[PDB]
């Protein structure tokens, strides 16, 4: 743990002229408040209020006042605000003025369900994500447009890769913030890039994910580009999906490692699988909270459409990397980077360890092309489709209780009313698709 | 009736020059062909054949060849500027290479189910439809714009209803084609138009419907405006429905008319409703065979939203016009003018005739305005909500096996497939609404 | 030879910041992935993998996860990567996750055929390339226009060769990267360029080739010019193909130099050419693997048109440069820079190592201008005619089962699929040519 006092003098060895307290709203969006180095004790002693009412996902305007308490380990300095004022960073948890924490804080609802594996013995919850992102050219307005940075491809090179000089500026801006970056490259769709790093403690891997998305964006609008974490911005091309590499640690040993099994996977991992897969239909409404996230979960674009799993195969809902070692992990790939990392982790922790506790037995590893299977030749194998509309997936989540009770009373009730009414805008609205399709033939 | 010896007489009488053989495809699309008056006798020998694989939903390409047998009762000369190109049409029944009526021919389907009221004792099946349509301007190159001629409202007056020479010229041309016209006016939303005509038996009111769209499609395009029967071409204004006013007749009798029961309504009628009411869930993919009509089917714009009935009231599924007697009608507002009036009539007959052989005890009249209740108030009565989408409205249909038997087994087999892919063709696509709300946001 | 101890040294000596792991897909398309020096150990431990399903022609999606084993004798720093993000490269080999190598990987297909020359006693199957490219200007939005920056001819000078300082800044950039470069000059057709570099043993020239292209694409786009290797980009002017200057060696002695035989040429030398002459029809699908290069193979433009050889003459399929000694070389000419430098060598090795176990008494020099002979004489001497299209070269390929074996089999069946697709995706399409010559005509 970082100290409170040596943080006060952390600003004098680097003359930090501002600190940015930052937390996260219900929809995954990073809100912020900036304060000078002048107010540093006023925040470290937890006396910084705000207006709760206007942050979508919090209390009503009657009980508006809400305080902010910093997590003194999430101290980095913003490397690009040299020369103006060296700007630090600190992540906060949201507290009601009763000094009772807020059960609607997205970072509390993981800070609590990470203690249920405490009651049953595991060291850590290791998340290494793969947040994929597209990049679009800007204009004279510097207001983004739907023309991608290159008509490139998977692993292709300059001249065909025009973010080669951009990703590289993004990775060295992230590494200056104390990361360990695995690789950098261009994904299979045009303008689609992927920067993956090394796994971390569940919450400090989640904190690190809200870091990444802010660096990828500010350092692109510095390259003439704009970075989108929208899952399916085009038709008929790979979507951007934030893979979920999960692995529990236990006393300096990967909980998933069976040293001399055939699939070298402990029967902990095997009842971990049946956890999410049983519950897959419920919780994905959370892990893909935008209507468009389903417009991406279609057959053919390396995205999963059916609830299943296999080994080193990129069709199913979960993939097992053929390399395990101490990096042994199972790859839930039905996560896209519009969900809340704090909330996808909490949900999938619960309904995931619910499979070892209940000891659920795991279904068949479907080792072929899941997209190449008849409507009725996969219906004999029991595997069935992931829900197609947000209305459908919200019904099958609200139905589910095991994940509904790790979503908090205040978050779920504040969530489905936001996802439904977001979806009614859709169902009521007519798009220019429908004009094209009908207006002249009828 | 009309003998073959009339048609020749009328040709050499009215001096027609070319003959058209119209029929209607699976989706509602009147498709015809031209022959000289030198062919007049050959078509009446019913020895004139077209490409069967080439009209949607009819047949496959290995049994392409299919015959056209005209209906001499339909003869009407086309009255536009054709002195030398004077026309004459005849709506065709479709037959096989073995002369048996074609299962797919929807003109056959209507008549087929019509013989199911010849055994419940009813002379006719009258239908007075209200096909409401929109008027759009045309560009310099005669392509449909997205502006509408005027910005008037219900019943408005010149100079704020541009289509007042338009409908004038629409109505007159119809009055030449054997029509008797009731009225011509402006509807709720701007550039919308209602033209009404006296009821007729189905296979002749619907022939007065397929004739209607054409002679508004063309006469409106003679005033330089393209006309649509798209349900809701603009979000936030009344989708144009095509109200379905019907009546069964009994030895010169309006079989819904007995001036005693609760409203001066009969029992063959009070029973009819419970058939619709019960089977209404399962016939909305036929009354509304398009993704877009489910966008008129949000409430507030005088369209049906839930499955209940009332009097004098334009909010429910079925309104009953106060005027009664011969004017005693059952008004069904769920149909919109994209639908197939040979499949729509065929189906509702087998919904409501399933309510004279059981009569199924109709539910309560909600004389409120049903748009103004709550999810706890709909459930208080227990009123069925019309389905969500072309998605549900497709599964809700392959349940009602009395309705499936109103389309036939080869018309339903070529109507689920043609909507399934058309439904899938929208489910997968990404339309601009998805990028506005998310691209610059996530 | 270089050791993994040497590369831990240079990264801290050069102070490089990223390592790029590179390979080639089936089509000659370079695909590489960038990683920090912070992961220099994981690749030298071979513990870095990728997605095989996305490398065009590597594998199919069910068994994707595949390893990356790096080659150290391939290490070079990039020189254009300032002191801010300096870059070191390493060409790799592909290993299936079970640590067995990949039969579809082209680099090891060569290694296996270069072992077929250890059974015949040959230290080196040396190769010198002549990749010829075009230069197209760049528009305002960095898009390669249809203008050639210069309108010159052979060996011309400033000011009638724009890319004079271009071919300078490439050479230096090549010269920083351990290259030995012969000659930098303007080629025949306008806006054409050649850069000759001295030979190296096959797998290291194939490295030096795919590398050399990357250095001209990226440098040419510094001066803002698209660098392309399309064989016949313009019709009616010289095609830019990649000559193949090959020579065998045994104990520091060229195996083709014996100043007794008629042309100062050896026996294995003369014998080699029969191994190509007959087999030439077969591999002309691997040396010209594109629709476009079969318009280059036409007569007139100093490119092989029929299968023939001769001395100091630049019409035939094989040229033999007058200069002999250690520069005693055989010049194959069908190849275009769109061919796979790994496939071509293992093809031509097994092709021309077939003329040393069989040797087929190679035919005699038609040292005429074979560009100027009518059909009455081409089948007089019996000179085989080259295939006329991709689709012809393919059927001509699946018969010489030794070239087929030269390719392995995975590469082969992965090859016939896509080119038959490519050949068929061009057989069926319609291009504005046929629209001029027939539309207003017929
Ligand atoms: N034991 C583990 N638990 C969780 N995540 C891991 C583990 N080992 C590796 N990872 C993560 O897997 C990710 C690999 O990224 P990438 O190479 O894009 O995956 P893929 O092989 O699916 O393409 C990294 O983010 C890394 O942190
Ligand atoms: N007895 C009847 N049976 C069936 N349809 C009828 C009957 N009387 C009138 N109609 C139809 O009602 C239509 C007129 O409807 P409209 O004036 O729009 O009434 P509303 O405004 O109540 O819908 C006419 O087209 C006519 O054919
Ligand atoms: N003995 C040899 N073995 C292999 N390659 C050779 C030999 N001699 C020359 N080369 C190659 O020939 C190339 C020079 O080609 P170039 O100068 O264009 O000759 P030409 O103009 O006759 O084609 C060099 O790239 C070199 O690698
Ligand atoms: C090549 S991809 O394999 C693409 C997967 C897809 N874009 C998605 O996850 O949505 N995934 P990864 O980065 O793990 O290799
Ligand atoms: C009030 S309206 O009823 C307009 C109908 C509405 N736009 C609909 O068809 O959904 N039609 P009409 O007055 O002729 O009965
Ligand atoms: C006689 S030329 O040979 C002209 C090149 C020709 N257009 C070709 O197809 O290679 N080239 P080079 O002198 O490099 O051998």
């Amino acid at each position: 743990k970082y100290t409170k006092e040596d943080i006060f003098r952390f600003a004098d060895e680097q003359n930090v002229k501002f600190i940015r307290l930052q937390f996260t709203d219900i929809l995954g969006i990073i809100k912020n408040v900036e304060i000078p180095v002048s107010q540093l004790k006023k925040a470290l002693d937890n006396k910084i209020m705000f207006d709760g009412s206007s942050i979508e996902g919090f209390v009503r305007i009657e009980e508006s006042d809400m305080y902010l308490f910093p997590d003194l380990d999430t101290w980095v300095v913003f490397p690009w605000t040299a020369e103006k004022g060296k700007v630090a960073r600190m992540i906060c948890d949201i507290y009601n003025p009763d000094m009772t924490p807020f059960a609607g804080d997205p970072r509390a609802n993981l800070k609590r369900v990470l203690k249920e594996m405490e009651e049953l013995g595991f060291t850590e919850f290791n998340l290494g994500p793969e947040p994929e992102f597209f990049l679009f050219k800007l204009d004279e307005n510097r207001r983004p447009t739907l023309e991608l940075n290159d008509s490139g491809g998977y692993f292709d090179l300059a001249p065909t890769d025009l973010g080669e000089n951009c990703r590289r500026d993004i990775v060295l801006e992230l590494e200056e913030m104390g990361f360990e970056i695995e690789a950098s490259h261009h994904e299979v769709a045009p303008g689609q890039h992927e920067i993956d790093f090394k796994y971390e403690d569940a919450i400090t891997a989640c904190d690190s994910i809200q870091t990444f998305k802010l660096v990828v964006k500010t350092i692109a609008r510095k390259h003439g580009l704009h970075a989108t974490f929208m899952p399916k911005p085009l038709f008929g091309v790979n979507g951007s999906g934030m893979h979920f590499n999960m692995s529990l640690f236990n006393e300096k040993g990967n909980a998933f490692f069976d040293e001399s099994g055939e699939l070298e996977l402990s029967q902990t991992a095997y009842h971990f699988l049946a956890g999410m897969l049983k519950h897959a239909r419920g919780y994905t409404a959370v892990t893909n909270p935008t209507i468009n996230s389903f417009k991406r979960l279609v057959p053919g674009y390396e995205a999963p459409c059916y609830i299943a799993w296999s080994g080193k195969n990129r069709s199913p809902l979960v993939r097992v990397p053929s390399s395990r070692g101490l990096s042994t992990r199972l790859e839930l790939r039905s996560v896209d980077p519009s969900a809340n990392p704090y909330l996808a982790m909490a949900v999938l922790l619960k309904a995931g360890l619910s499979g070892i506790k209940d000891e659920l037995t795991p279904p068949a590893p479907v080792d072929r092309n899941i997209y190449g299977m008849n409507e009725e030749e996969r219906e004999a194998t029991g595997i069935y489709d992931l829900p197609e509309s947000l209305g459908h997936a919200l019904i099958e989540l609200e139905k589910n209780e095991i994940i509904k009770d790790g979503l908090g009373e205040h978050i779920f009730e504040h969530f489905i009313e936001a996802k439904t009414i977001e979806c009614d805008m859709f169902r009521t609205a007519v798009h220019p698709w429908e004009r094209e399709q009908y207006l002249e033939i009828y």
